[PDB]
């Protein structure tokens, strides 16, 4: 597991919570909540969270909450 120094407590908490209900911000479309919870339950840290997110991300952008979103970019010979 990965325990950074930097953790979020929106993100985190709400992750959690969303548990129950996902997207708990609006539920505008609980459809796409599915994938968007799955990047959030997916740790704790928004950093992962929302850079995995940021690709599905409907509802958690839709609250106007802008952090990074941007397609899935290529990736180089990594280990």
């Amino acid at each position: 597991m990965a325990a950074p120094s930097m953790k979020e407590r929106q993100v985190c908490w709400g992750a959690r919570d969303e548990y129950w209900k996902c997207l708990d911000e609006n539920l505008e479309d609980a459809s796409q909540c599915k994938k968007l919870r799955s990047s959030f339950e997916s740790s704790c840290p928004q950093q992962w969270i929302k850079y995995f997110d940021k690709r599905r991300d409907y509802l958690k952008f839709k609250e106007k909450f802008e952090a990074g979103q941007f397609e899935p970019s290529e990736t180089t010979a990594k280990s």
